[PDB]
DNA sequence: CTGCAGGGTTTTTGTTCCAGTCTGTAGCACTGTGTAAGACAGGCCAGATC
């Protein structure tokens, strides 16, 4: 549990407050960037390598048969693990276009070929959704479930702009919580079903969701109706049978009151919740550990690495998970003139 | 009584010019608001591979 300060020697203006780190086939891919794609990298997706403290970003190129993606700012990432037939899949939906809009299309990202010389080619495919499509939204969560024995996805939460009739050019950039119904999405085909939640009378956003063996556990998430960050934990159980995807749910008494947490996998099913926001002013410093079994969540606080004064007094912080019990965090910086590197970077490692 | 023409009448309203005295615009050369990164082509080297 130690933190190494990294230097973003070159290309430190591409990272932004909200962004994604996709961990597939070893190396990690940064996804999301300030502004539209520049010709230095006509795709939008960078490869990340951390070596000797240096943070190095390399350009990635798509394949011939793949469509292209706008740099979605705060999308919902779901890691579809290796199985038949195309590992390793990432389901992205749906985020915020850098031209400020909401995109309701689902993307599937995968790896294609290599190298020749340390080069990875990717491929993205839009996945048409016949629905009953969930309204465009950002900050929601998607999670993959395997049940007897087929694969589906559960989509829940998030915010969206005011309904299309009531949005006034004065309440334009206003945003309210989308209604609380769970959407079951088949990977293929695009049949997406909507189901109501008798126990959940409100939606939320920025809640870390952990899915294990056809069970989904939703940690706390910020509610904008009452401005409360509920400590309750939410469990739901998807039993996929022909032909009605019945869904049940229950409440757990206690869980961590946390929003926008960096959920880094370490063990087989053991995660560390790395921290985030517990109140609108104070940020979570304590690192927590969450083991997931069919009995339930087992939660222990672990010794948080000693933070330098800068990251302890910072107003806000964000980041993502580089995997293998390692995570990346960023702190915005001040000065005069421009640093110009607006973000100092730290790499935290476990064990 | 009226009508209109055309007489005089005063009082504007302005009529010529040269000393001035004063007021308002023209001529001079020049101002300031244009204020950042990104695309592209070539050289090359380092690490991967047979």
């Amino acid at each position: 549990m130690s933190l190494q300060p990294l230097t973003a020697v070159n290309c430190g203006s591409l990272v932004q407050p909200g962004f994604s780190l996709l961990d597939l086939e070893g190396d990690v891919y940064l996804f999301g960037q300030k502004g539209w794609p520049k010709r230095s990298c006509p795709t939008g997706i960078f490869g990340v390598r951390i070596k000797k403290g240096e943070l190095k970003l390399r350009a990635i190129s798509f394949s011939n048969n793949s469509s292209y993606l706008p740099p979605l700012r705060c999308p919902a990432i779901a890691h579809f693990e290796a199985q038949d037939g195309k590992p390793e899949c990432y389901l992205i939906h749906g985020g915020r276009t850098p031209n400020n809009e909401l995109s309701s299309s689902l993307y599937m990202l995968s790896v294609d070929s290599r190298g020749c010389n340390r080069k990875v080619t990717l491929r993205c495919e839009e996945k048409e959704l016949v629905g009953d499509v969930p309204s465009a939204r950002y900050g929601h969560t998607l999670s993959v479930i395997n049940s007897r024995g087929k694969t589906a996805c559960v989509l829940f939460g998030g915010r969206s702009y005011m309904p299309p009739t009531e949005r006034t050019t004065q309440n334009w950039n206003s945003v309210v919580d989308c209604p609380p119904q769970v959407y079951l999405i088949d990977l293929e085909f695009g049949c997406c079903t909507a189901h109501t939640l008798p126990e959940l009378t409100d939606g939320q956003s920025f809640h870390v969701a952990l899915a294990r063996q056809d069970c989904v556990y939703f940690l706390g998430g910020h509610i904008l109706s009452s401005d409360c960050r509920p400590s309750r934990l939410i469990r739901l159980h998807v039993e996929l049978l022909l032909g009605s995807p019945v869904l049940t749910c229950t409440i757990l008494h206690e869980g961590l009151t946390i929003t926008s947490a960096i959920a880094s996998p370490i063990g087989y099913h053991e995660y560390i919740i790395f921290g985030g926001y517990q109140s609108e002013t104070q940020k979570r410093m304590e690192c927590t550990y969450v083991g997931l079994d069919d009995v339930g969540v087992h939660m222990e606080s672990r010794e948080p690495p000693q933070w330098t004064s800068e990251i302890s007094h910072s107003r806000t912080w964000f980041g993502g998970s580089l995997g293998k019990g390692t995570a990346l965090v960023a702190i915005p910086s001040e000065g005069n003139p421009t640093p110009p590197e607006a973000y100092h970077f730290y790499q935290v490692s476990f064990q």
